[PDB]
């Protein structure tokens, strides 16, 4: 099984070199199916970078972003927590050996039966943002530790009037008092700025709002110790607002509003930060059309029903990269890239500039780790691309250092 | 109602005087207290057989080739295979699925114009001879990997008025069609017909007439270069439920005279279609449970159900679907209606099924029904966030099974 199969990365070789080698080797007769190269060492590097940048914040990996068993196994060996939204994710995380106290059930609107499953398996900490959720928790998980999720404003969100999650401050006061009535323990506050954040100052505002709700809990007699700053941190360097800028703003705000002497425990729920850049996708040009100055339509063997669903669900913009480095002098033409399916909406790239390519040539898409395979379907019978996991020796030694 | 082993091949009886809606009500009443209220489908295979009867009566000259991609459930493919229709397959997996149920290759058309070489080789290995194409590079690939194939040229259609358009992605113009036919002649590749798709949701039937006229022209083009053109494929786009402005019979009313005018039966032409939505749309009804609730202060409601845009309701984005929630429990005549929104289970803020609708106040544990959820819903659902696909319960009455026996004979 390829899920638990890991390949060695030789010294002086990078995931890109491994990808090039695979492409060169299958060039004669093999079927040229799309495939991923996933560098678990990149995930270890991301964890090291997190420990260095946010020393007070325990990372809880958002499983929904990429639920690959290899990823969860590596992060579990790293002693990080896990953010789980459903019974299946809890089963996946526990099957690898993670104890329940390293799991947060961070879905604010949970089906009763899944709250029951969480209670049966010892997962005590859950989020909430509504009174009906308090009713359900009192009925199905009365001894749970609840974290109140508060609303954060995202100005660039598509639907600003209808917000799926998050209590306002005014609603937060009533929720805290109602939880007091039901003898339900509320232990903290969570918020999610989102991956669309353009100014880091929003984090500060969110932290300030969290402090406010913390004070409210003290007024109602609750003991508030848990602060959850959620996710949205970038997973690659190909972004305007980089991880270190965000952390640089976040650390002073944490020190100001939640000093360590208060006893607060600060955690986060990063998903794309850990895995985005670890996965590179290779697709093959399976068909070609020339439209008359000269423009091209290329059809590749992965699409919007597959890995590129992130184009619609995750508002992703994908940049095709040529596997064979192109000499500058050769002419570039206007081109479009399409998926394999018979749907006319299965279009990966509307317009881009590429040299003339041919059927059997390969295209690479970097930073395809996040919200790509996790949401892929088998529409039209096209199977999910095989994922090849690689890890160097030194990276494995680093993982061993973490396991201790 | 409880599935016996595996849903895929398990079918339940429909008693006399009972419809699919009645069965859905019985299942909901059964699970009123103890059971976990997971979302589920009721799929009436008898409705699919009735659709086949209606097709035979409306388009007697057109053999239907079911578009497996629309709903690839083994139960549907088995029922249609017993019906003796053809199958339109887009990939190796679909061909494997159809052949595993026992369908011979001459009842399969490989109607993907842009196929991976290895899948063309798989089609050649398993005896699937008929494939579509619309490009020169496709001719090069077929000459290399499937030289004895019977090729059908897919032409462009004016589908701007259609809900779902495949024109930009696929379809050769008449000008390009001439060059493609001559190129196929050079490569000694046999071209036997023409296919076209007017779009999944065309508003004006007249488009079919123009499409048929275009096909006639390309047929004549083939006659000029020495091809014997006999196969006409009029594609899909027929509505699958009565909840549409343009009904099936209007479209067939327009189509049949056009077929008689441009492709008379004495010419020897064989006419086929590739309907997917028509056969399965209304056969599936989806029941979801209200798993969470919020009240927003005049009074408005947000309901959270256990299926979403990553699941069955992906048709909202991919298929441009408009979904109408129906209350399982009949509403009181005078009870008040409130502005409400309906949301999916996942932690994604975009997982919204219904932005705004009017519903009476509902509670956690209540059920919501969505009719006509057969087409392009389960076929494209994912397990994002770990939420599983809803269980499908297949039902069939005795008379429906008798009708299936009639078709088989």
């Amino acid at each position: 099984n390829e899920e638990f199969d890991c390949h060695f990365l030789d010294e002086g070789f990078t995931a890109k070199d491994i990808l090039d080698q695979k492409i060169n080797e299958v060039s004669s007769s093999d079927d040229k199916d799309a495939f991923y190269v996933a560098d678990l060492g990149d995930i270890l590097k991301k964890h090291l970078r997190w420990l260095k940048a946010l020393p007070r914040v325990t990372p809880f990996y958002a499983v929904k972003c990429n639920d690959s068993k290899a990823i969860v196994k590596t992060l579990a060996a790293t002693r990080t927590g896990f953010d789980c939204a459903s019974k299946t994710e809890i089963q996946l995380v526990q099957s690898l050996g993670v104890p329940p106290e390293r799991i947060i059930y961070a879905n604010p609107c949970k089906q009763v039966s899944q709250i029951k499953y969480a209670a049966n398996n010892g997962v005590q900490m859950m989020t909430f943002d509504s009174e009906v959720e308090l009713m359900k928790v009192a009925r199905a998980h009365p001894k749970a530790k609840l974290v109140l999720r508060i609303a954060t404003d995202d100005s660039k969100a598509v639907c600003r009037l209808s917000v799926k999650f998050g209590a306002t401050l005014r609603t937060s006061r009533l929720l805290l008092e109602r939880a007091k009535e039901l003898n339900i323990d509320v232990v903290g506050v969570s918020f999610h700025v989102g991956s669309g954040c353009t100014d880091p100052e929003t984090f500060v505002q969110a932290i300030s709002d969290a402090r406010c709700v913390f004070d409210m809990g003290a007024e109602v007699g609750f003991s508030m110790y848990l602060l959850d700053i959620g996710g949205g941190f970038p997973g690659s360097e190909d972004v305007k607002l980089k991880f270190e800028e965000i952390t640089g703003v976040i650390n002073p705000a944490l020190d100001k509003y939640f000093p360590s002497d208060s006893g607060v425990r600060i955690i986060a729920e990063p998903g794309r930060y850990y895995v985005a850049s670890a996965f590179t996708l290779a697709v093959n040009i399976i068909a070609k059309k020339i439209v008359l100055e000269q423009t091209f339509m290329y059809y590749v063997n992965d699409g919007v029903y597959g890995s590129f669903n992130c184009i619609l669900y995750d508002h992703a913009h994908v940049k095709p990269l040529l596997q064979k480095r192109p000499k500058p002098d050769e002419k570039y033409y206007s081109s479009s890239i399409w998926g394999p399916t018979c749907d006319g909406l299965d279009r990966i790239v509307e317009r881009c500039d590429l040299p003339e390519m041919h059927v059997g040539d390969w295209m690479l898409f970097e930073n395809m780790g996040a919200y790509t395979v996790a949401a892929a379907s088998t529409f039209n019978g096209f199977q999910r691309p095989t994922i090849y996991y690689v890890m160097s020796g030194p990276a494995w030694q680093l993982m061993q250092q973490f396991q201790n």
